[PDB]
């Protein structure tokens, strides 16, 4: 007996993951004995694609160094997945420049709230599946460090899961900034959930219009958020938050993962790029109940979802539109992209309201 | 930063296992750097215990060389665990002889069905929590081929969860031969349950008298099993099983894990020894509403539980009688101490029933 390739590959019948169909035998035999520095395998970053038989993609990076020594079962992955994305293609360089936006003020009769999120590696230390207690530790303490370094209006505080109070953990509760062990398939058959709680924590501003998250299933979310629909204003923070903190770790020499092709990099490929997702909370009556309604979001490149959030319902014809993509464009310009698209939904709500057709308004 | 020990080792505060109580930071920084073979480290052999804040055990090996290297865990673990098994402590030798039994047979009248099993690993493959897709096929590779050489009535026919129909699907359930994917702490947390269901399987014999369960917690699960009380037939197809099994493994260079002083090996430390559990239903109709009743069985050294096994409700005051322990006697005598303490608990109940005491049958 030989544990080799041959004996170790995958029996993909029935799954309904992207790998399955881009990791044939010949892929494995060449990935199958290769490892990364922190010693990622391929077994690994596959695991929960053979795992889950549902539509998933099944692929997570344990580490940076992921990307390239698998490069070419990511790459396939990430071209079928972003729907066409080549060797020789690049994300376009990080774009957070709030004041290049135009016209970033919603009619706040139908735009409620804004939010905007993104997530960040540690640059030296593991993703959520294969990183050790050690190393999550590192990078609650680099995170956390830093954010102790801002002030003004990103002032904030931290709230350690293992440490919380009964009181504490009733008020996030009710600000619904608390986060639970992560229970998904991808999360748990990653075995990104280890030593819960330990290193995992809350941070957020006085304001609550800045919130972050540690070591949940990146090793940092960031979200900005305000009431309304000044998504600029949300966008100004967003961005001004990410390059402080930055700036703040560069004082103990450590800095975001992110590469030239590939943008931030995180252990999801499906949130690469910008990873970023801008929405809006937008209240429409008429336009909910239009027959054209699911494809004009297709159309302007924006999601559709319930008010909390992925899997839920929309309560009193409220929606949570956001960019669909996460590459091939700049933040900036995603932000861009669901400004122009929720003021074309606004518009055709607002012509229905009128009892007016909305035929010509469609994206053609 | 470094990874080191210190940066490394488990908060165990709140945590009910009994790893945090012998895994000071001392012991810890010695283990830590340690592999096997099959490089399976401290780390991976404690991490349900660090996971489970529950009053669990929390240790599982990876590996059969995994309680050599990290040998002072596990003694440590196995001495409280077991009540007592210093280092010098030695498993007596199986003992698989059912014609040494004395007065096999229980009263049919009370004693309903005998049951005994054992659990079996194939010398050379990693248990469930560290095995690969290839290690996982070996197993089932090794005990299907040595399966097939049985004849008389060990002839069975094996069912891959796998390849399995809706039929014979159904009709196992009927039988209860049938094991879903476990999603117990202990499993999950130990990554036991990958690439469910590739490499497992059931198999029994055409009487149903002898099964067979493949890769689930363990390489092999054995199961032997007669309606009424005739424990020693029981008993006799137990061993008559294990050693005809062996005996076509010997065909292909393959033996049980087994040791003079931990008898036969498994990934769970609480099931060392003999890793063996007889049981009988038997019903109990005045005994069991007697208020020593659950100090009698536990002096019997015998255990108590529901009709569908563990955490179930008794029906009809049918229950679950088997021996407790594991260790420190050998599987004949541990079946003899069932029969001795089962007939006690007959003779007891046949006491209450012609309204008389019991009060001197009680073990002193
Ligand atoms: N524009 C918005 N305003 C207020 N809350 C939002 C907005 N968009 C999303 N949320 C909230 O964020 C939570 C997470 O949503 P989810 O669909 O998981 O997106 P993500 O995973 O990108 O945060 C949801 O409970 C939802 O109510
Ligand atoms: N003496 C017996 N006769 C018939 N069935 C039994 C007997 N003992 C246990 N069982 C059955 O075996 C199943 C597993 O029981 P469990 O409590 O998990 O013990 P184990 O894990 O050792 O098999 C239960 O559903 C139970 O009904």
């Amino acid at each position: 007996f030989q544990n080799d390739a041959k004996a170790n590959f995958p029996d993909y019948a029935n799954h309904g993951c992207v790998v399955g169909r881009h990791l044939n035998f010949e892929m494995y035999q060449r990935l199958f004995g290769k490892k990364t520095a922190h010693g990622v395998t391929v077994d690994k970053v596959i695991q929960p694609s053979v795992d889950n038989f549902g539509n998933c993609i099944g692929l997570i990076a344990g580490d940076e160094e992921s990307y390239e020594v698998f490069k070419e079962l990511f790459d396939a992955v990430i071209n079928e997945k972003h729907k066409g994305f080549g060797p020789n293609d690049s994300q376009p360089a990080p774009d957070l420049d709030a004041s290049k936006l135009v016209g970033g003020q919603f009619d706040e009769k139908y735009v409620k709230s804004c939010r905007i999120r993104t997530g960040r590696g540690i640059r030296g230390l593991c993703y959520p599946p294969s990183c050790t207690r050690g190393e999550r530790r590192e990078v609650e303490r680099v995170i956390t460090t830093a954010l102790a370094g801002l002030s003004g209006d990103l002032s904030g505080t931290y709230y350690p899961l293992s440490k919380m109070t009964p009181e504490q953990e009733n008020q996030l509760i009710a600000d619904h900034f608390l986060f639970q062990k992560p229970t998904g398939h991808l999360m748990v058959n990653s075995a990104s959930v280890r030593d819960w709680p330990d290193a995992r924590g809350i941070w957020h501003n006085n304001e609550k219009t800045f919130l972050i998250w540690i070591n949940e299933e990146d090793h940092m979310r960031v979200i900005s958020m305000q009431k309304g629909g000044n998504v600029k204003a949300v966008f100004e923070r967003f961005g001004r938050g990410l390059n402080a903190i930055a700036e703040q770790m560069k004082k103990n020499g450590r800095e975001y993962m992110w590469n030239q092709r590939l943008g931030y990099l995180c252990a999801c490929p499906s949130n690469l790029g910008t990873g970023l997702r801008a929405s809006v909370h937008v209240q429409l009556h008429q336009l909910s109940k239009h027959p054209k309604f699911e494809d004009i979001v297709v159309a302007l490149q924006l999601q559709k979802r319930g008010t909390g959030g992925e899997h839920t319902a929309a309560v009193d014809d409220v929606y949570d539109i956001s960019n669909a993509a996460r590459l091939k464009k700049s933040e900036r310009e995603f932000v861009q992209l669901l400004i122009d698209g929720v003021k074309k939904l606004i518009d055709m709500e607002q012509a229905l309201e009128a009892g007016k057709s909305i035929d010509d308004l469609i994206p053609a």
